[PDB]
């Protein structure tokens, strides 16, 4: 279902954030 | 180093909970 | 991770100021 | 001098509980 859309767009910011940029 | 295992250990085992076996 | 990094201006902003520069 | 020990000892015991063990 499109809650996949979600979670990747989740990680993305999550990951970006517990790193550099 | 805790911090990239932490990270690593939520990736991989929610994502293999994803995809099929 | 940018929390750590605060970390590292801690023990700069102190162990610096002792030693003579 | 005696300071000097303790408060190292202090910064081992941070980075001991703070990070990862």
């Amino acid at each position: 279902m499109e809650f996949v859309a979600k979670l990747f767009k989740f990680f993305k910011d999550l990951l970006g954030k517990f790193l550099g940029n």
